[PDB]
């Protein structure tokens, strides 16, 4: 099944959880929320490993449990492969030539902007990942760009699964990433649907090139972007993102449909997961 790494095997490989950035000669590639990543070569496998870091120390574990269990019984080409864990707090992973969306829309780090037909690949590929979860009753809960991360090919592939619970129900810990949450899914609510909303999200990111969040940006949330689409003051060419000479706007407008769609307020009225894959596929 997956392999039980040792605590000092790991801090060998990482140069001792060194934080700093590799082109200054440290490991760390970046930070999630619940923890942080460092790339170490293994037995010639070049690998992630998550140094989780707290929300109390008993629920961080937790979420170190259920990663384990729904990546045991969750495998596939686009979603990240759990190679093993150290717990006597440390998940390893197939280290993502690519790193993360979130990062490669931005450019982060020098790499060149992703083309038009990187990303309608990527948004198919993500999309791919979320029916699988879906299809085996599982609900990610925290769908987002930082999230799906890409390997050496661009192919697209879900991570942080801690959060994933069995596929309406209602909970007393709202968590989550708020930018990109559905308004259900604010206030307690755990259902597919807001995985849907919460894609779409994603979906814009995708056309825009711009986070869900910018503190230094007017609106700052990209959600607030699309109403101002919508109630016509501009339209969605308005917002292509500029760093991409290979977009046609016909397929731009389709994604967007996909996207306007996914992120209905009303949660009954968004597409599912299977509805979202033919619309994307039919945009190729
Ligand atoms: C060369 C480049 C262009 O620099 C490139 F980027 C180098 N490769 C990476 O940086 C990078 C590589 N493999 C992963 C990886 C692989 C599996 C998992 C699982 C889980 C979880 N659960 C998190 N990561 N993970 C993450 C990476 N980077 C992150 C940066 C920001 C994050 O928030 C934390 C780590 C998301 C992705």
């Amino acid at each position: 099944r997956f392999h039980s790494f040792s605590f000092y095997e790991l801090k060998n490989v990482t140069n001792n959880f060194d934080e700093r950035p590799i082109s200054v000669g440290g490991n760390k590639m970046g930070e999630g929320g619940f923890g942080v990543v460092y790339k170490g070569y293994v037995n010639n496998t070049t690998v992630a490993v998550k140094k989780l870091a707290a929300i109390t120390t008993e629920e961080l574990k937790q979420q170190f449990d259920q990663e384990i269990k729904v990546m045991a019984k969750c495998q596939h080409e686009n979603l990240v492969e759990l190679l093993g864990f150290s717990s006597d707090l440390c998940l390893v992973y197939v280290y993502m030539p690519n790193g993360s969306l979130l990062d490669r829309l931005s450019c982060l780090d020098g790499t060149p902007p992703l083309s038009w037909h990187m990303r309608c690949k990527i948004a198919q590929g993500a999309a791919n990942g979320i029916n699988f979860l879906h299809e085996n009753h599982h609900i990610h809960r925290d769908i987002k760009s930082a999230n799906i991360l890409l390997d050496e090919a661009f192919t697209a592939k879900i991570s942080d699964f801690g959060l994933a619970r069995a596929s309406t129900v209602m909970t007393s810990r709202i968590v989550g990433t708020t930018a990109y949450m559905a308004p259900e899914a604010l206030r307690g609510e755990i259902t597919p649907k807001s995985d849907i909303y919460s894609f779409g999200v994603v979906l814009l990111e995708i056309i825009t090139g711009l986070p869900a969040v910018d503190e230094h940006r007017e609106p700052q949330l990209l959600l607030d972007i699309k109403e101002e689409i919508e109630d016509e003051e501009k339209t969605i060419e308005d917002y292509i993102d500029k760093k991409m000479n290979d977009a046609d706007s016909t397929s731009v407008e389709a994604m967007y449909s996909v996207a306007s769609q996914c992120l209905h307020e009303k949660k009954n009225k968004r597409p599912d997961i299977k509805k979202v894959q033919q619309l994307l596929q039919e945009m190729t």
